C-alpha cells in the first residue's frame, strides 16, 4: 500500500491520541547508573503499526501541528512517570524534543512548568533538547523565552553537535546546559586515520565550561569506551537500550 | 506530504517507469565551467506528485527493488543524454549514486558499460558515487567487482565524506577517484569558532588520499569561497542549480 501523510490525518490522529511518547534510557558514563531518559514520539496507528518519527515530525513542524504533538507528549510523558516519580533517582532528567514552533508558542513554558510540578522540582530536571535544523531564531524575543525558562529551572540540551552550520553563534544566542554529540561521530572509530580524527575534533569542540556532553548513538561498547575516556558526561543508545513504550520502560529501567 | 510505501508501490511504480532521473550540474571550481552532473532519482507519481528520494529509497535498498531502479534510471539518462552527447563537454562526467545491492548484483558492469558506450568512452566518464551507509563490504569478491569496473574506465567517488565510520579503512578497500564533502560541512561557516574548525578538518582529511574534492550542497558564494580557496576541484549546489529534469538540464546547461 501507499499511505500518504498530510496535515489532515496528523490532526485526526491527535483528535485519537495515537502519538505516543516512547522513551529510551541515559546514563552516567563513569558509574553506569541511570541519570534520565528521551522522550521520542512514536505514531501508534491502529491499522498500520507503529510510525517512526522521520515519516511526520518535519511535516508536523511545517503544518504547526507539532505544537500540538508535544503539548500532548508532555503531559503523556507525566502520566507515566507520575506514578513511579519517587522511584526515579535523584535529579533525574526528561529529555523533550523541541522545535522552534513550540518554543515560541504562547504558553509553551507554563506547559514545561506543569510537568515539573507534577514530578517534583526537588526530584526531576527538565531538558529542553533544541537543534540548529530549522532553528529557533537570534532574535532578543526568542533570548527572553529562553532566559525566563533557565529562570524556571528548566535546562537545555543542544542535539546533533557537529552538523550545525554555526555553532558557536547558536550557543552565544542559547546557552544551553547539555552538548549531544551526533551519533555519526560517537560511532566513529578512534583508531581511523580519517574517522579518528573527525570524532577527536568535535569532541575537543564540545568541551565547553558547565556543559555535560552526552554520547547519542552508542551501538557497540567499543563505541562506549571510546566516549569514556575522552570524559563524556552520559551514555545513550542501542547499547543500552533503544527507545521503548512508557510501561516497558518503567519495567526494564527504572525498576532495575 | 510524506508517503508511507511498501514494496508492492515501488514495484508497480518500477512497471510504470515512474521513477525519472533528474540531473544536477557540476562544475569545475577554478573556471566555473560545466564538468559533469549527478543523477537524482525522483518518484513522479500521476496522482500524488513528485516524492523525493529519502521517502523510498531506503525502502528500494532494503528490499533490493533499487537494483532496477538503478537499471532503469542508467537507461534512462543514456536515453536523455544520447541525442546531445556531442554537445557535452569532453571529459563529461556523470555521477550515479550506486547501493551496495547494485554494485554486487550479476550483470551490474555491463549496465556501466552499456551507458558509456552510447554515450562514448572517449567523451563521457561514469562516476559510480558510493556510500559508506549501508557500504559495500569489504571482501575479495567486492574488490573484484570494483577493480574490473576501473579496468574498463569507469570511476568511482565517495559520497557524504566526513560522516562515515572508518573512512580511511573503506578507502584503503575501495580507492575511489572522487571525494564528496558532505553538504553539513560544505555549508559551515568559516568565521565560526565551532563550525569552522570542523569544516576546516573534514577539508583537510579530505586532502589525505589525493583526489579530486567536489563540494556539494554550496548555497551561498562565501560557501564556494571557502571552498574554492581550500583547493577543492569541483562545486555543486543550489547556488548554481538544484537538480533538474532531463530536458530542462540540456536547455538550461548542456546548451550553452
Ligand atoms: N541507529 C541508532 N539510532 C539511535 C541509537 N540511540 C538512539 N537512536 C535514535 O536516534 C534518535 C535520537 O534522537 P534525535 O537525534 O533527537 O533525532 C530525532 C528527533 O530529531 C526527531 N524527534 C523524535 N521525537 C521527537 C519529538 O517528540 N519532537 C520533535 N520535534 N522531534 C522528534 O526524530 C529524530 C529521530 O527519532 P527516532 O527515530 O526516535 O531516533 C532517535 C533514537 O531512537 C543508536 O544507538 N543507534
Ligand atoms: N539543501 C541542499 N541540498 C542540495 C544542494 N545541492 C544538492 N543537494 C541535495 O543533496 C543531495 C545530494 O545527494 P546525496 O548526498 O548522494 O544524497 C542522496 C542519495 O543518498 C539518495 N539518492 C538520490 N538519488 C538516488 C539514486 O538514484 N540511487 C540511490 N541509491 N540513492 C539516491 O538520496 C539522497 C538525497 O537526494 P536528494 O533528495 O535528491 O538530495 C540531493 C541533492 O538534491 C544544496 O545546495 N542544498
Ligand atoms: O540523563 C542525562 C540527560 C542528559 C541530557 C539529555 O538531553 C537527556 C538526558
Ligand atoms: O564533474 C565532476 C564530477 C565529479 C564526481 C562527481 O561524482 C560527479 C561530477
Ligand atoms: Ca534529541
Ligand atoms: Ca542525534
Ligand atoms: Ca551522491
Ligand atoms: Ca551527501
Amino acid at each position: 500500500y501507499h499511505h500518504i501523510v498530510t496535515p489532515e490525518a496528523i490532526s485526526l490522529a491527535l483528535e485519537n491520541h495515537e502519538f505516543k511518547p516512547w522513551i529510551q534510557p541515559v546514563f552516567c558514563a563513569q558509574t553506569g547508573v541511570l541519570t534520565g531518559c528521551e522522550v521520542l514520539v512514536r505514531w501508534e496507528h491502529p491499522q498500520t503499526g507503529i510510525i517512526p518519527p522521520d515519516q511526520f515530525i518535519p511535516l508536523a513542524e511545517s503544518s504547526g501541528l507539532i505544537v500540538i504533538m508535544t503539548r500532548q507528549l508532555m503531559k503523556q510523558t507525566a502520566d507515566i512517570l507520575m506514578p513511579v516519580k519517587h522511584l526515579l533517582p535523584d535529579n533525574f532528567h526528561i529529555g523533550i524534543n523541541v522545535s522552534a514552533g513550540c518554543f515560541l508558542a504562547a504558553g509553551f513554558e507554563k506547559e514545561c512548568l506543569n510537568l515539573v510540578n507534577k514530578l517534583g522540582n526537588d526530584k526531576i530536571k527538565l531538558v529542553l533538547e533544541l537543534t540548529e535544523r530549522n532553528p529557533i531564531p537570534v532574535t532578543p524575543e526568542a533570548r527572553a523565552i529562553f532566559d525566563s525558562l533557565h529562570q524556571h529551572n528548566i535546562t537545555f540540551a543542544l542535539d546533533d553537535f557537529g552538523t550545525g552550520y554555526a555553532t558557536y553563534r547558536y550557543l552565544q544566542a542559547f546557552p544551553v546546559d547539555f552538548i549531544k554529540i551526533d551519533k555519526s561521530f560517537v560511532q566513529m572509530a578512534s583508531v581511523d586515520e580519517i574517522s579518528g580524527h573527525i570524532v577527536d575534533n568535535i569532541v575537543e569542540l564540545a568541551r565547553k565550561p558547565g556543559l555535560s556532553i552526552v554520547a547519542e548513538g552508542v551501538e557497540t561498547q567499543e563505541q562506549a569506551d571510546l566516549m569514556i575516556g575522552k570524559g563524556v558526561h552520559f551514555l545513550q543508545g542501542y547499547l543500552y537500550s533503544p527507545p521503548v513504550p512508557g510501561n516497558k520502560f518503567i519495567s526494564e529501567w527504572v525498576m532495575k
